């Protein structure tokens, strides 16, 4: 793992190298990377340049912290996030969330792409996360596993209240405020480890357990954020409808996820920029 002083060192280094003092951390899901373009007084740090900071395994598109202002909120954005299917243990995946805390961040916005399990959902829909099912966590893949540091939080923190009530209201409001043809979905995100896509039998399992969307991220970051006392809001871009019957002759693919990512780009960047106004000042 990391010692408390590895995080302190990373935080202080970043404070020594930017005048930016962020209040909101935003983790961009696959196809919301553009959102760093909306920042003003943007200062970029490649992960490779930051002490202790896991480096990306995707040489094609690498990973950056961008400090800057979004809609008059002091932000730090992660463009390129870590997943456990890449081989990172969860203490590396969620390492940034503890750095954010020590930078003085008090709010985390997490976005992801996800497959629709709720049949009412359509490709392009945004689902606000009311709740999650942490399948890896049940089995021992929980990012708080190991010694607990009281300087971060309690041994046994609650997650029943993980996704801020207030921010979810203010999000539904903001959505009405802009009108929009399709309605804003709300529901349960189930994390699976991946990286392979679900069988029909697996899809039926996740439906039966009461999940509306399934993806391979987000939940560990949420747990570590909550363990710190960060306010947490997030959502899923529904990129694909999960094949739930053997009669179907369609299959889930990387391309159709990326393509949905490119389509609903503006809408999500637009939505997240306006939501900054709805985040309390410190
Ligand atoms: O049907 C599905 N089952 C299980 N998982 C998924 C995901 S998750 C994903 C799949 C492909 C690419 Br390309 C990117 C990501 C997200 C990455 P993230 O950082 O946004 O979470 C999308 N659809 C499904």
């Amino acid at each position: 793992g990391y010692t408390y002083e590895d995080y302190k060192n990373t935080a202080e280094w970043l404070l020594s190298h930017t005048k930016h003092r962020p209040q909101v951390a935003i983790i961009c899901g696959s196809g919301l990377g553009g959102l760093t373009d909306k920042l003003t007084q943007a200062q970029i740090f490649d992960y490779g340049e930051i002490p202790n900071f896991p480096r990306s395994t995707v040489p094609g598109h690498a990973g950056r912290l961008v400090f800057g202002f979004l809609n008059g909120r002091a932000c730090v954005m992660m463009q390129g996030r870590f997943h456990m299917y890449e081989g990172y243990p969860l203490w590396k995946v969620t390492f940034p969330v503890r750095v954010f805390h020590l930078l003085g961040v008090d709010t985390l916005v997490v976005t992801n792409a996800a497959g629709g399990l709720n049949p009412k959902f359509e490709v392009g829909d945004i689902m606000l996360i009311r709740d999650h099912i942490n399948l890896p966590g049940f089995s021992g893949q929980n990012p708080l596993r190991g010694p607990n540091d009281e300087r971060f939080g309690d041994r046994f923190p609650a997650m029943s209240d993980a996704y801020d009530r207030t921010m979810r209201q203010r999000a539904l409001s903001t959505w009405k405020q802009m009108g929009e043809q399709r309605e804003l979905q709300e529901g349960t995100y189930v994390m699976v480890a991946g990286p392979s896509f679900e069988t029909v039998a697996e899809c039926r399992v996740l439906q039966k357990l009461g999940a509306d969307a399934v993806g391979m991220s987000t939940v560990p970051e949420v747990i570590v954020a909550r363990h710190c006392g960060l306010r947490v809001f997030g959502f899923s871009l529904i990129t694909n409808k999960v094949i739930m019957d053997y009669e179907s002759l369609e299959k889930a693919n990387h391309e159709e996820v990326l393509a949905a990512g490119k389509q609903a780009a503006q809408k999500l960047e637009q939505f997240v920029s306006i939501l900054m106004a709805s985040i309390p000042l410190p």
